[PDB]
């Protein structure tokens, strides 16, 4: 996250970090047994860890659980990025608690204009690299998709939306992909790609999951 600001110590109970000997990727609990991320953050060996702040210390409230189960979304097109989204079951039930808890999923798209709340443990350089450790947050709107498809013209499907700053200074970056986007209390985006990291004109792209509910319960019912 650039731009942005030190969260609190589980101020945001539903972001989990996605660990194969390393942070590599954000993810969002949905439910005790799952986890909503993005396809392209796929790979096998994930432990999901809950619960975290500085993901290079053990501070107390965590929760390491193995995933037992990965589903990418069977239209996922690594190319294109469309369909960028994923759910992983985790081993055993993640035990609720005020540090950690589940987001609940949209019932209806958000629009153009809305504020929500994106975070992780990207890198917080737009120029550069630098890691954080303790979890990173950033408040942004939702742009229009005018907007969106303009400044990716061509690359912007039904199943994405852009969010941040066309000015420039405020975005999300590597190492927060599969992350949340929240907007009035629902996960209405996954952290997905974007051009550089809050460059001009250069807003984040992210998965629409409004278009993905029925899918996302479908498929864990039956799984
Ligand atoms: N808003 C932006 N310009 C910005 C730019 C790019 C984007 O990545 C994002 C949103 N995604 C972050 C996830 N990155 C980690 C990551 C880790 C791995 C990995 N461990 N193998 C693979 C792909 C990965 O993407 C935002
Ligand atoms: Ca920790």
């Amino acid at each position: 996250i650039v731009g942005g600001y030190t969260c609190g110590a589980n101020t945001v109970p539903y972001q989990v970090s996605l660990n194969s000997g390393y942070h590599f990727c954000g993810g969002s609990l949905i439910n005790s047994q799952w986890v909503v991320s993005a396809a392209h953050c796929y790979k096998s060996g994930i432990q999901v860890r809950l619960g975290e702040d500085n993901i290079n210390v053990v501070e107390g409230n965590e929760q390491f659980i193995s995933a037992s189960k990965s589903i990418v979304h069977p239209s996922y097109n690594s190319n294109t990025l469309n369909n960028d989204i994923m759910l992983i079951k985790l081993k055993s039930a993640a035990s609720l608690n005020s540090r950690v808890a589940s987001i609940s999923l949209p019932t209806s798209c958000a629009s153009a204009g809305t504020q929500c709340l994106i975070s992780g443990w990207g890198n917080t350089k737009s120029s550069g690299t630098s890691y954080p450790d303790v979890l990173k947050c950033l408040k942004a709107p939702i742009l229009s998709d005018s907007s969106c498809k303009s400044a990716y013209p061509g690359q912007i499907t039904s199943n994405m939306f852009c969010a941040g700053y066309l000015e420039g200074g405020k975005d999300s970056c590597q190492g927060d992909s599969g992350g949340p986007v929240v907007c009035s209390g629902k996960l209405q985006g996954i952290v997905s790609w974007g051009s550089g990291c809050a460059q001009k004109n250069k807003p984040g792209v992210y998965t629409k999951v409004c278009n993905y509910v029925s899918w996302i319960k479908q498929t864990i019912a039956s799984n």
